[PDB]
């Protein structure tokens, strides 16, 4: 049911183990907001799957073999090889991680007062779009919004609302679809290949350009092997590959699927967008033959992308995660569903009803979930979807206990797990917060609370 | 209860994952001998906890900081503080690992004909008093015997055994007495400090030398803040510091508690003996000041010790231990009790009850425990007993078991369950499991490279 | 006089050592573009001193301790610490490279319209400034155009043409002045601290900011302290918190004086400003805790940031670039002078002054150091300096130049000496240099890709 | 004449540079002593070329890939595979070091009173011959034990000496030749392959087993490649695998030629003596599969094995030896000649001709070296060849300046020769020493003196 890590400790982190009654005083000196927490008083840390996984053996094996040359790395042929076979893109220009390629794309293929279309949006991702003149529309699936909704492929695009993009706006005024896989702010929700496939079909007959977020493309393959129906004989890598072959390019943050702690890329098959891609990375990143990235993580990443293929790491990961979420829901625990490739994604609304909004019960449920156990978790509802000009209310108010790779074990899971739950079962008790201050931007970085 | 990992994974090994079939095949290549098996085609390997640790970030940091002189290196000077102040003897001269410290320590402490009394013994320890003309005496209580009793404190040495020798022999025949903590053959029991205090008050009164084998001190420690009655406010450091003020000196095996894959070293309080180990070491081992090992091991060495008197760490390291055994014990596998600071034991010879012990059940456990788990565990039954040479019969122990050893740092338990649940599985079947022949069989170290196939 | 390496080798790196040969053919499989050969193919890789340096001991036991958290991380405070204390700037923002910090730096501070001045420019600098809206004035003295003229503090700004700007365009329309240390484009000049006072003291009389290109801020502050009277006294580190105490802010490249292989930040000491630099950095770069860096190379940075202060190892790193332009001008080779402080630029005019420009000398030159010593190094002629889209035309730079950039603790003066020896051998017979054509030219990034063939 | 360094520096030792005047105070808290100076206050350490070489990028990558496992190691397979292919040998047993090897070798192959002979003995390998009943007979050439003596190969057997010891006292009496390459003590002079040859062919006629004490047989083919006529046109890894050719055995201190800081093992043919060799690795090491080493070790000496086969790699290695030699010949610095293959032997009996031997030129001339360079040197004189029942008066009377591999530049030879070289244009200042401390054993080790 949940199978054991397929892989054993190489070598430990340590931590601290410090109490109940000290970790009270170091959240009070963070002013109750997990992200001011520092990283050596954390036993657990869940705020991101971004950056923060375990490398292997191979990998750290491949740091010692660092090509540190500016151009002709033999890191960044084994990284180029690599993308190109998993992947089955032309081409490919590292970035040091994913935004500075969403950075790339959007100034290549977005020209001012187009659209992009996409399955929900990711912060960084729609910044980009929009910075570059772009119009965001949302063209997923009505169901993704709904957090207790518990469907298979929550990632899927809706075509009928693709077809209405398409005609009330017109195909040449499309800059491109953007599909991400998974689905992040659904909850790491996954888009079946018949969706990738009906997208790519109804685009290419308007000639409209697909690129995906291929952040977490593992995860989704390990959801389509385990879910949709053909696919149970395939491999994690053949399916990844023909994923992409409805894609013209993709960004991708190997923080995340890559198995790395810095890395990204921009691939795409044009060739004039790759000459166009290779001067604008110039700028921002490095030469198109490292890109802002050590020859090291280069390789680093070229070997992560590979071991991420395999079955029963990308099954125990999800698994992992599942096991958390099957044992909060089976004790009540209020959470998005179905659970995702990469967190748990608390309903704090449902959690603590006791609460009115405007008295954060997020952030105060993230502040009493690291005085129990150790764990620190993110935002992810109307703090991160911004304010409106004309708030951003969205449908998905949720916390996340994000999981990096590799680095906890079910014992962890447990932990978190019951502090979750034993706060649940005295859910009234926990207290709202109010602001002791707030600065105009970027407020859920560095804003400090107390009780009310 | 049994506490989460008190650290997080910073680097992963890479295991193969092979399945049933594959594994059958490549335990039938080894000749059904899990000592032939493969690294490459083990996924959790349990036939030692020796040298096997996981290391962590900060002792990896210090295999960077190596500083390989011959003579002076910074990180003997670092080994050499942290030794002097965590178990408190005088002088330290490090070794590759712990029985060229037993070498060192025989030549210098024992004259032919001389009686070395100890709680049991382990091979290569008994050896080099042995090779040095000792008489080895075992001075432990009884219930150290009984494999089946589960009472606490089973390596404790019997002071009426100790007094019954010095009276038979004289106190200026016996060399030294060599207590060990843990007691290894025992299925690593610990000793209690009530015991060490008294056994070096017995000592100290006739002028006889006590030096420990400290290879599981640690974990000896645990047990001691865990059961041993005003304990509870001692820290781990502290208990290990007491410990060893009753000891002249010890050997070592950083192998084993110091958390690290090669390593070890010798210690004593005498200033005569200092300088004849001094000599002794150039022949056999290196200088007094890297003794036949890499700067950047004693570094990691002199970390990986200061990290095991983390209290939790060594709490959980115990009590993994412990979910395996009470996990076997709850669906009636037969072990050895209690369950010990580094491994569980199988007991073979009631698991495979159908079998004769000429039909060697721990060997053929162990490899059906291999087919169906991939777990490696070790034979410690009549296969590395031996044959007498003298005479051509097996040497033919009491205790006929499989020895699940865990490496320190490196399983989860989840890993445990994988190795408890093919057991169990195993154990609702056992009937099934054949026996096994030679056909192969070596003239010396015959557990190492012997093959067999069913009978 | 030149030191001996203040330093040991710790560890090597392995290099091919294919004969002339062989070079032969990989040079013409790169098309004669040494840009285009592979890393495994070149024994001396002087292409850039950009994040090619060789770490420490101590910065890779840092590399094991990476603090991977996304905010928080023991790495970023460390970096945090450091910066504060080495350069005096009240705030610190890591980004992954120095052009991220002068993507920030530029948004941040330029208004469309508004101008920019500098001691001449760098290429991703001057882009991050004019892409965003400001207009470029060259305030160095006249002499660093003067690539021959041997003189002290070539990179120095001339207080008059600063004085001129102010007074033409306005004090509010000056976003800030752009001071480089050391000065790449005139050969790594350096700029006297005496400079650094009277820009602060003019531009603060204005309100007007100045902020620094910090890159090579190390090999600046070893000039000063060997040339500029009365800085004999002064340590490294002294000299450095007072070149940084007449900015407002940096932006600095740790791939180069911090002894990294990737890093760097922007420093500022406006509240204000770092508000809005650390809602800025989360687009391009990361959080401010990391700034697109992994915890293990903030940890690198802040180490070897600390390292470059040694008096010992910035004195070699400087003199044995200096023992290369030596021994080059002894011989006869035409150099840029002085010597700066990362490199040696060839004067490929007036090496191949049988070539046109059209025939592109430096390219050929660099083509021809490779083939006879395994030595690869960078066109800075014609051949980077593009094409003017507009016209058709080349862009026809005054210097026709061949870099080689020496990264730091990388090579030994053995290996300048290989550079030296087929240099010179080259020179002697330097009229057999056969001129270059474009056989495969890309519309943008020409030098990157470009495919040559001889005349 | 003198190549450049065919690798690039990967990473750097940080050192002191610690000035004179504190060089002396730290002099003088080591009682004059070389051996009692601490690492951390040296800037070039040339006590000895054991253990202290410098590892490559691929060797660093293999220490992140050691397999710790007890029996099975994919480190031992590689290792053991490596040793047959490059040594030609059948078996192999990992030792933790060279004296650990001939631990076992001396205890397999003696028994009682029989004699080994070889071109003359080191320390640690004549130990433990005699402790297991050997008498040593040195059938050496009678020129290797002449210094200035500028003669090839004076490493090589006289086959005269060995046809007269078969003759005095059978073959039957004889354990084994332990012939050695290169021979340390003699300053590092390397063995002819028609030596081997001729004393493979003679022992063989008579039954009588040869054994190779390994520990720098790589610098031992340089000298075969360059000097003896007919090896021109051969690789090192040609000349290395035909020496091994002529034996029946070795013993390697892989500290030395194999580019390792730890590391050693025995080799041997016969199949009896490896079952043999088996049992007792078990007391003395550990198991047959690691013999006191871990993993990461095997690994990284089984890749410096062959890294050392680098036709450029031991030329340099040999040439920077030499260079240091060469430049203090020119100044008339007295020296052991020809150049070895780790070491420069400086004459301090010629160098102090003013102090008195019962002075200790040679540990006076270390002190003074270390005080106006900041390089330490060892003695290899009367200390080390022992006192006797019946001094044991050498010849050779030595201070070495020995070499570790690819961890110096040719500017750190120039430090060392230009302080030898300045202190020899004024050699008669330097002061004699006489004893403050001085043990009954090991006395080079711990002894303390002061200036008379
Ligand atoms: C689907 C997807 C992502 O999840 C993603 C990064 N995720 C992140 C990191 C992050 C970014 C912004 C605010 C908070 C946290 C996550 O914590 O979830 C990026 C950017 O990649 P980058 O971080 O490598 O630039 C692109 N697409
Ligand atoms: C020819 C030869 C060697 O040179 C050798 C080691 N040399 C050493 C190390 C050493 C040993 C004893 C006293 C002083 C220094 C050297 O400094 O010269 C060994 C022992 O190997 P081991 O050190 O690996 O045990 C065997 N044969
Ligand atoms: C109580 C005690 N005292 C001394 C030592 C020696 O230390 P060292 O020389 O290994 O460092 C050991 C180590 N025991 C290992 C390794 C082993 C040894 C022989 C056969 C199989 C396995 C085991 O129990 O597996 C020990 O447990
Ligand atoms: C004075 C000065 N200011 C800023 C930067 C940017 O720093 P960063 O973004 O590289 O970290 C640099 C780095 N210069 C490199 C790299 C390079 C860049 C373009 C083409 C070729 C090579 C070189 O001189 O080789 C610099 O020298
Ligand atoms: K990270
Ligand atoms: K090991
Ligand atoms: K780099
Ligand atoms: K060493």
């Amino acid at each position: 049911n949940y199978p054991a890590e397929p892989f054993r400790i190489k070598s430990v982190e340590t931590v601290s183990m410090i109490p109940r009654d000290e970790r009270l005083k170091k959240m009070q000196e963070a002013g109750y907001n997990t992200f001011l927490l520092n990283s050596k008083d954390i036993y657990i840390d869940l705020l991101t799957d971004s950056g923060t996984n375990a490398m292997s053996d191979k990998q750290w094996a491949g740091m010692m073999m660092g090509d540190e040359a500016y151009a002709g790395s033999e890191n960044f042929y084994h990284l180029e090889r690599t993308v190109q076979e998993l992947f089955g893109f032309k081409h490919i220009v590292p970035t040091h991680q994913g935004r500075g390629a969403e950075n790339l794309l959007s100034q290549l293929a977005i020209k001012p007062g187009q659209y992009v279309a996409g399955n929900m949006y990711f912060t960084t991702t729609r910044y980009h779009q929009e910075k570059n003149g772009a119009v965001f529309v949302d063209i997923v699936r009505d169901e993704a919004h709904d957090a207790g909704l518990n469907i298979a492929f929550k990632g899927d695009i809706d075509l009928k609302k693709l077809q209405k993009l398409i005609d009330e706006k017109g195909a040449e005024n499309i800059a491109y679809i953007c599909l991400a896989v998974t689905v992040n702010l659904a909850g790491g929700q996954p888009v079946s290949m018949a969706n990738m496939r009906a997208v790519r079909e109804l685009t290419a007959a308007h000639g409209i350009k697909v690129f995906y977020d291929a952040t977490r493309c593992v995860e989704n393959a390990y959801f389509i092997k385990e879910q949709e129906q053909g696919f149970e004989n395939k491999s994690i890598a053949e399916i990844v590959h023909e994923m992409f072959s409805y894609a013209d390019g993709c960004t991708m943050s190997g923080k995340k699927d890559c198995l790395v702690n810095i890395g990204g890329f921009l691939c795409m098959n044009d060739d004039e967008m790759f000459s166009s891609a290779k001067e604008l990375v110039v700028v921002y990143e490095g030469m198109p033959s490292y890109g802002g990235l050590a020859g090291r993580d280069m390789e680093a990443m070229a070997i992560g992308l590979r071991e991420a293929m395999q079955y029963e790491y990308i099954e125990h990961r999800v698994k992992q995660v599942r096991y958390l979420g099957d044992k909060l829901k089976a004790a009540g625990v209020p959470i998005v569903e179905p659970v995702g490739g990469h967190a748990v994604f608390l309903d704090a609304r449902r959690f603590c009803e006791h609460l009115t909004q405007d008295e954060f019960p997020a952030q105060s449920l993230a502040a009493s979930i690291y005085v129990e156990t150790g764990v620190r978790s993110m935002e992810r509802g109307i703090i991160s979807a911004g304010r409106n000009n004309v708030h951003h209310r969205p449908k998905l108010e949720t916390v996340r206990l994000t999981i990096p790779r590799r680095v906890y074990t079910y014992a962890h899971m447990d932990v978190v797990a019951d502090g979750i739950i034993k706060l649940y079962q005295h859910k009234e008790d926990i207290r709202g917060l109010k602001f002791i201050y707030e600065p105009k931007q970027l407020r859920f970085f560095t804003a400090r609370f107390d009780y009310i």
